């Protein structure tokens, strides 16, 4: 019940005991472990305002003092008033603050402590998500060297009057399916694109157009908006070696930026929260450029290093794969906009692990998405044992509002 | 009961049933997922419904089911067990368990050669010398000039826990790791402590970075006694690379044949604590992990040096490089040896045929994707968007202790 991590590549050991304060539940039992499924009223509100406030006296090293007890107070008789209540903002900045920390599936939290915060609960209309959205990427994006930044919409009341933004992530590429045949821009935002199109977009119907914003306020039907270009900075793709590689035409922006994700602090529901950092090399180089799925652009690459891909043990995909990283990691230090390598994140992520489990006891860590998909057993995390379980407050998943929205 | 996995590059789903045949744990629970985790005595009391399970899936896959054969094969162990505490396998049966718990191990991306195994029988062995023997065969058998081929040996099985067989060697074929006064080692740092007993057990060792390890053989709860592998039987590569000539004069070479020799087989209650079985390698297990493992060869600092890339900082991806060259080098080297080797994206892709299949015919497949999705180019292998759940089944293989921390000497 006080569990213990093994590192095998160093033979340290690490004692976890945050896990008991573990809340929710991972999908596990005894019998079956589902470690790689992607996706497993008035009553139910006080213990969870009580348990979050608790947490955040104790943090502040208050807890049990008058402040403390008058807080629990004060918000009980906002829960019993008005079936439910408001975080102060000291609250919230903490809230969104260990919702990050306590993001299993996240290599990169140990900047955790170093989020802007943005308090946009006094938002009424899609026009004033849509500055709040700008101010956001501004600030986050600050000329390329990037800065971590979260901006909260107003919480859930009724579940009527939801707050959302439709997009996946601020800033994505349009997909659009051929008459040919096959998928021009990125297949994974195919959907959403023709949602676009199909509500006012006028569509370039290019291969890295940037979508624009389809923000929904008070539970109204959503409205698009165009990011402007100034504010979007993206990196053309080069090769440090291969001069070739810029004939290919790639590039990609240099925010990432989630924008459906739902955080709940001390109850409340945050159904609009959208946040961002910086890159991990992989998450462009490996997954949006070499999965099948997406831009897939690997034989292409294999074909201009003119490898031998007659069969699959000449590795030669392989191969393309490296340089292909070679080059996105290259061209954003060149155009000096912030990315970190996946060998630096995920040492950075064993340190982190070993501050966690010092200071606080843990560190709930999710060993499926914390590997990279590249040269993962040549980074620190293969190596490191993990506990996952589910701590609050919490970034969770939510229902696409398209399929939710009563129209 | 129903349970969904999807593959999320081709939206493929299927549906498990079989998770409702797992009777062992797995280490999670609703609270903690442990599936990172590396390693998560029986009396005549829980050991007949253990064999009438077994007995029950024998009969079952032989359409024999309820018959007169099955029900008199039930009573016959039945008796057995209350007159003598334990039960003796047919042949037939220890076979199917065999085979089965080849099937049923979750961690292993090769099943779809399941049913393509030879077994051999060593229940009538009596002495390590005669272990020794049944290995030499087990060994020239497998190897096949360079033909690979999946087999099993099995020594008998546990009685009292006193008198067990056991391979204390985790593999048939391994290389000494010696630590030097400096702190630096020499060989294969994986081996050093097995190497020491071997070396205090009476090897003469070499003291060279490839030396094949003496097998220290344990029957019938004697004290271990050691045995050298003729040098014939054991066939090795020497690596090299297609397209980089320097790539010799590392000196590198490796074994032909992965058989894992410390591992627990549970057939219907019964253990069969030494039971050696070997099959083919996946190039990473050699080009990743033994020679790029840092606490193993550990060459990637050689192989990048040569290939004189930007080893200053980490980005430029020159482990990266490396790695996928000599991945390259091993995959070429076994190929132009004509010794069976096979590579991550053949393997993987066979693997979610196989999966497929299983789900189709038995009603799922346990998978454990820590464990299946490949330690270099992980996401271009199709395993890593495949689902997977990860239960136990029985017949099974299971980890043991170290004989040497467990064994009381005689002298
Ligand atoms: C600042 C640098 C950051 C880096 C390098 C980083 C890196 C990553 C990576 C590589 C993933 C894997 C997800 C995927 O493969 O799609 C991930 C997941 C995640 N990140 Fe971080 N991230 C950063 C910042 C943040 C911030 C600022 C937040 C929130 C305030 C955050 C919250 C999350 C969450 C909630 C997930 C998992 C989502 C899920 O469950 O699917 N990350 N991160
Ligand atoms: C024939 C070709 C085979 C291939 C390519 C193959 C491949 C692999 C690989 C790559 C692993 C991961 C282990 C590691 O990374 O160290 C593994 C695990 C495993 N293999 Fe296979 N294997 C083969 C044959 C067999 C046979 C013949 C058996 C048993 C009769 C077997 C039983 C197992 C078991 C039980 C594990 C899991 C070990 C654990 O739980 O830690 N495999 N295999
Ligand atoms: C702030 C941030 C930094 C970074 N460096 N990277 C990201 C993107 C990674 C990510 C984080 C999430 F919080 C949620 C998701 C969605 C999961 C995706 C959707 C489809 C495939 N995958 C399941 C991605 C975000
Ligand atoms: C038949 C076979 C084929 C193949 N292609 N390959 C192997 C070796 C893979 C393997 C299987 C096991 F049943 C147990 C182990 C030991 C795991 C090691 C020991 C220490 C670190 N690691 C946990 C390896 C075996
Ligand atoms: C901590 C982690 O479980 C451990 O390093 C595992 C990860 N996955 C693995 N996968 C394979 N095939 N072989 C291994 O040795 C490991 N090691
Ligand atoms: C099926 C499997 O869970 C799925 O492919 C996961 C595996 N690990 C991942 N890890 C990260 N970081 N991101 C992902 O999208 C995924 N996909
Ligand atoms: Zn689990």
């Amino acid at each position: 019940r006080f569990l213990k991590v093994k590192n095998w590549e160093t033979d340290v050991v690490l004692t976890d005991t945050l896990h008991l304060k573990s809340t929710l539940e991972t999908g596990c039992t005894e019998h079956i472990c589902m470690g790689s499924i992607m996706l497993p009223t008035k009553d139910q509100l006080f213990p969870l305002a009580k348990e979050f406030l608790d947490q955040y006296y104790s943090s502040i090293k208050r807890f049990g003092s008058k402040a403390h007890m008058d807080r629990l107070e004060e918000v009980n008789k906002e829960i019993e008033s008005t079936s439910t209540y408001q975080l102060k903002d000291t609250e919230l900045i903490y809230g969104a603050k260990h919702a990050w920390r306590n993001a299993s599936r996240c290599v990169g939290r140990i900047q955790w402590s170093k989020l802007q915060v943005f308090d946009a609960r006094d938002c009424t209309t899609a026009h004033g998500m849509f500055n709040y959205i700008c101010n956001h990427v501004k600030y986050a994006t600050n000329k390329g060297n990037l800065r971590s930044a979260i901006t909260i919409f107003p919480q859930r009341t009724d579940g009527k009057h939801d707050f959302r933004v439709w997009n996946s992530q601020l800033i994505r590429y349009a997909g659009y399916k051929q008459p040919d045949g096959s998928t021009l821009g990125d297949p994974a935002n195919v959907q959403f694109t023709e949602i676009c199109i199909q509500q006012g977009w006028k569509a370039p119907r290019g291969r890295f157009d940037v979508l624009p914003l389809l923000l929904q306020a008070n539970g109204n039907d959503p409205e698009l908006f165009q990011i402007p270009p100034e504010l979007v900075l993206e990196v053309p793709i080069r090769h440090p070696k291969f001069d070739w590689f810029k004939d290919l035409g790639l590039k990609w922006y240099g925010l990432p930026a989630v924008s459906n994700m739902l955080l709940e602090i001390g109850g409340l529901e945050f159904s609009a929260c959208p946040f961002s950092g910086w890159y991990m090399g992989t998450e462009i180089g490996v997954r949006d450029y070499c999965d099948n799925s997406r831009y897939n652009i690997l034989e292409e690459v294999a074909k201009k290093m003119d490898l031998d891909m007659r069969k699959t043990s000449s590795l030669w995909k392989d191969q393309a794969l490296v340089e292909i990283n070679i080059a996105v990691l290259y061209s954003f230090q060149s155009d000096k906009v912030t990315i970190v390598d996946h060998h630096s994140a995920t040492e950075s992520f064993i340190k982190h692990m070993e501050n966690e489990y010092r200071c606080r006891g843990g560190c709930p860590a999710d060993w499926v998405w914390i590997v990279p998909p590249m040269s993962g057993s040549i980074t620190p995390v293969f190596h490191q044992e993990m506990l996952n379980y589910r701590l609050t407050p919490s970034f969770e998943y939510q229902p696409d509002p398209w399929n939710t929205h009563v129209w």
